[PDB]
RNA sequence: UUAAAGAGUCAACCCUUUGCUUAUCUUCCCUAUUUAAAU
């Protein structure tokens, strides 16, 4: 997710998600088959963030008591 | 218990034409008999 997903098309025409998920590159980077220097700089972006307006709430029972 | 909430509304010509048609052997055969008073 970027704000309003306008980045930059590549010259035949691919944005990253296209990219990433086209042939499995993903897990190629990840695990870091293509060196260390493209390895950090993805990880450094999976960050959580918490959000939970307007979301559906739900209790379930576990063991004695309710989550 | 993916809990809690929410107006789909409005309008319409389906019209026109038409040759179904010719022929034909259902044949042979046969034991229905046996009683009893009107309530």
């Amino acid at each position: 997710y970027t704000p309003k997903s306008a980045g930059i098309k590549n010259e035949e025409g691919e944005n990253l998600w296209q990219v990433l998920n086209k042939a499995n590159m993903f897990y190629r980077i990840y695990s870091g088959e293509l060196g260390e220097e493209l390895q950090y700089l993805l990880k450094s972006c999976c960050t959580a963030k918490e959000d939970v307006t307007t979301l559906p709430q739900i209790y379930f029972k576990n063991g004695e008591g309710y989550d």
